[PDB]
């Protein structure tokens, strides 16, 4: 009663072509049980499933294609701005999702490319050092929490200069809140120390040597939660940036059909329900329940109105221009200095 809603042409021809190339910065382990949950509902389909760094994505699906080699099925990565700039310039196999109906405007690229989660850019402390009530949710706040002196030396944030992922959240914050100057001022009093990934930033917060993180995916903080009894997460609710993970088919998919099942399933309640449940991804469809939810996320923020979903558009290219890039580094590198 669960099963994504399937054009039966497509599932017969899947059945012809019975593999599914996939290359994800999804982690494996965190994919496993869609994966598995996906062939109990299509067995005749055999997956390869790539799991790479969103560069290694791009290069290698770029390199095939040029070349001519057979590639991927489907492109399923975090990095917003390389997939939009695929799906918009001729990569893209068109497929207008039957599971994607309510999807909005703004996470989904026409029928080129969709949002399949929507991740907000938390706050995580040590619960040992910050106790929960003295943890800020705005901007502003944290500043001044930042202008205290046992603060020094205690704080993580992206190096927007060497993450891509990075870069996009604290562009997605510059962008949209004037605060961000303010606090970015305040990461440099902190002497706050820059980090190209989430995993080394966390383990210096679950270590001590810092005590709070800023701008890290709540889908990875709820997931070392899990693990680690010590780790908060407070969530801003003067504003929200929250990424979507993008999914879309090769035009030259070999199995283009498999692709869309994978696809439909990635969107459905089944997919996107086991995926907050059980991976902690935070979920694109505002029907599940659960806490890695649009519900508990704007629960959290103070209302919808508090997350700025960036979009799955290619507004968001203007990211990728030297002369904005270099405006947002120009700033972001005399403050935190
Ligand atoms: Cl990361
Ligand atoms: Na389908
Ligand atoms: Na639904």
């Amino acid at each position: 009663q669960s099963r994504p809603a399937s054009d039966p042409q497509v599932v017969e021809a899947a059945r012809k072509e019975g593999r599914l190339i996939i290359y994800s910065s999804t982690d494996q382990s965190s994919a496993q049980a869609l994966l598995d949950d996906f062939r109990k509902l299509y067995p005749f389909i055999q997956i390869e499933y790539n799991d790479l760094g969103t560069q290694a994505i791009y290069d290698r699906f770029v390199s095939e294609t040029a070349a001519g080699a057979s590639s991927a099925d489907l492109l399923w990565s975090s990095a917003m701005e390389l997939q939009v700039k695929l799906a918009s310039e001729g990569y893209a196999l068109p497929y207008d999702s039957p599971e994607a109906k309510n999807w909005p405007a703004n996470a989904r690229l026409g029928n080129l490319a969709y949002s399949t989660t929507l991740e907000p850019a938390v706050v995580v402390y040590n619960k040992r050092f910050l106790k929960p009530e003295e943890v800020p949710t705005t901007r502003e706040g944290l500043a001044r929490l930042l202008q205290e002196p046992r603060m020094r030396g205690r704080v993580a944030t992206w190096d927007p200069e060497r993450s891509a992922v990075g870069f996009t959240i604290l562009k997605a914050d510059y962008d949209r809140f004037p605060a961000f100057q303010e606090l970015a001022r305040a990461f440099g009093k902190a002497q706050a120390a820059l980090y190209s990934s989430t995993g080394a930033a966390f383990e210096k917060v679950i270590s001590g040597e810092h005590y709070l993180a800023y701008g890290f995916f709540g889908s990875f903080a709820l997931l070392r939660q899990r693990t680690v009894k010590d780790l908060g997460i407070a969530y801003l609710t003067d504003g929200t940036v929250a990424i979507q993970r993008v999914a879309f088919i090769n035009k030259r998919a070999a199995h283009p059909n498999a692709a869309k099942l994978f696809l439909d399933y990635l969107l459905s309640l089944r997919g996107q329900n086991l995926m907050a449940y059980t991976a902690l991804i935070f979920a694109r469809r505002e029907t599940v329940v659960g806490e890695a939810t649009p519900q508990a996320l704007y629960k959290a923020v103070g209302g919808k109105d508090k997350v700025y979903a960036i979009p799955v558009s290619t507004e968001i290219l203007k990211n990728l221009d030297p002369a904005e890039r270099m405006r947002f580094l120009t700033f972001w590198r005399q403050a935190v200095r």
